[PDB]
């Protein structure tokens, strides 16, 4: 097996972000790869605050330790804006870029012609069949799927998606990976929402139809699951929190592919606030309003 | 508004028991019902564990204080093996018996007949129709649900179940009802499952489902559920912990009542375990074996 040291990160979004920090706090070399070069000013400028905001509490009686281990995690972390000159001899590529698949499966495309022999390719898609992205290369056996959860350098649950094609040597290969992340890995095939959305998002829709139903209030729906079933939040304040577009897209994803599930039927609630661009949080209004 | 002061918990067992040590807890007098003494003994004194096991560990710093306490509540607690003989003058009825359609409507068509004109009725099924029951006597104006959570003397949540025919005063006095027991109450339609149950098992359905299609295997789901969506127990340790025959009974009652719809389809594992008679903690085992305590 091969021992990832060399991580490249394609896209520095909310996520790709979070994968390159904990990476090269980890101690792993890391290459940030985006669009342009202000994007990634900023997403290593987030990097940086994310870092300093635990440094002052982790390192308040020696500040000087605090403001090094922050320089040294920086400084482990390199930009560019052309994946194909960087992995030519990294390890590992971990792609988190825009959630689609023709965009994605080009730019593993290109990168198969450039990548180094041993290189194993990992795409962190939440509502993309990894298969559907490793036949885009020559390359399927070291090809396969790391689902990490917001915010990266928090969340120590890892999903490690081994598709049919996926190398035995690949899979070890990501496991120890995920755990120098200092990351728990749990494993699971290549099958629609792998194993925390497939059983969260259908119950979250579930709890709209209810509510759509006339069932019971929104805010009942919530404190029922949080103290009936001790949820750290209830549905609704979830679903404002994981953005209503988001799952949105997630849900048409699975009702395409299967128009016959009643787990994936439309919601006209949650099409009409995504419609008149009412996402969650991230837009202060969702179910609920915010700030 | 009339407030209910004295309380007819009838079913000793599980949740019965809980309900009628919440309610003695809050200044309620209570009469918790069951066939015989013995049962009755035996819950009244699982109820006094209950309690001298709370009061170990918030009367540490006076043991007396404790003993106090425990006294206090456990006396506010009488038994009888016939509700009929103490519903004349009860304000309350909260009915926590064997999980049968047939068996809960006799128990009220009967009772209905001894129950002062202001005194409630509340059932704390899970899976039967609040309507059925309450049609089974002539007083649905002050028929209701009145669903709680094991361990009940821990779990804040309630739900009152209204039914079309249950009165606004009614079910306001069991909101109120909820509050004095220290619970947090939140309303819902006798719709099947209510809130909770509703979004919960057919989530540990799915769960199963994953599993057996060998997508995953229980453990890794389990940490995933936990990990990742923060929840207190993996879907099959929480499948174990509630009950697996508990689980199989409400599932096969959704899949009775609607065949063709897939939520409700049976889970094969949880047939086998249940034919078993493998139910989880409370065997020993489910899912996962226990250490037989
Ligand atoms: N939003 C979430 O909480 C989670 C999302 N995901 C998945 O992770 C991926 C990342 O989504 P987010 O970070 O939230 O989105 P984001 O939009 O915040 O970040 C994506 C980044 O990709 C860049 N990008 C787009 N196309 C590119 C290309 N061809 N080459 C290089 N960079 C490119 C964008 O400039 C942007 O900075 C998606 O595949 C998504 O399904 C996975 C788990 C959780
Ligand atoms: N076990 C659970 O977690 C939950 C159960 N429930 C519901 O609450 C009810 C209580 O079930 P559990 O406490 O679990 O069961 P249980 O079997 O532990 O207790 C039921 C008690 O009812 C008594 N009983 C049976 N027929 C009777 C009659 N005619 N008159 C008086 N007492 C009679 C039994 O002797 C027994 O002590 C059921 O309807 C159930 O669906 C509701 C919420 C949660």
């Amino acid at each position: 097996k091969i021992i990832v040291k060399h991580v490249t990160v394609i896209g520095g979004g909310l996520m790709g972000a979070g994968i390159a920090q904990v990476a090269a706090a980890t101690g792993h070399t890391v290459v940030l790869v985006d669009q342009t070069e202000d994007i990634l000013a900023k997403s290593k400028k987030g990097i940086e605050e994310s870092l300093r905001k635990v440094a002052k509490k982790k390192f308040a009686e020696n500040p000087k330790a605090g403001d090094e281990c922050v320089e040294k995690t920086l400084s482990t972390i390199a930009t560019s804006t052309d994946a194909a000159s960087v992995v030519h001899s990294t390890d590992l590529v971990v792609e988190a870029i825009v959630e689609n698949l023709k965009v994605k499966n080009e730019l593993f495309k290109r990168l198969d012609k450039f990548a180094a022999e041993h290189t194993i390719f990992a795409s962190n898609t939440s509502s993309l069949q990894i298969t559907s992205i490793a036949n885009a290369t020559t390359r399927q056996d070291r090809f396969a799927g790391l689902h990490f959860f917001n915010p990266v350098p928090v969340m120590k649950l890892v999903e490690v998606i081994k598709t049919p094609m996926t190398s035995q040597k690949t899979f070890e290969s990501l496991v120890d990976f995920s755990k120098a992340l200092g990351k728990h890995p749990v494993s699971c095939k290549d099958t629609p929402g792998f194993i925390v959305n497939r059983l969260l998002v259908p119950y979250l829709m579930e709890a709209i139809r209810l509510y759509e139903r006339g069932d019971a209030s929104k805010e009942d729906i919530d404190t029922a699951m949080k103290l009936g079933a001790g949820y750290p939040m209830g549905p609704f304040e979830l679903l404002d929190y994981v953005g209503l577009d988001t799952t949105k897209f997630i849900v048409d994803g699975w009702h395409e592919m299967d128009a016959e599930n009643p787990l994936h039927q439309p919601s006209p609630s949650l099409n009409k606030l995504v419609a008149e661009n009412k996402f969650g949080k991230k837009t202060g209004e969702g179910f609920y309003k915010y700030k």
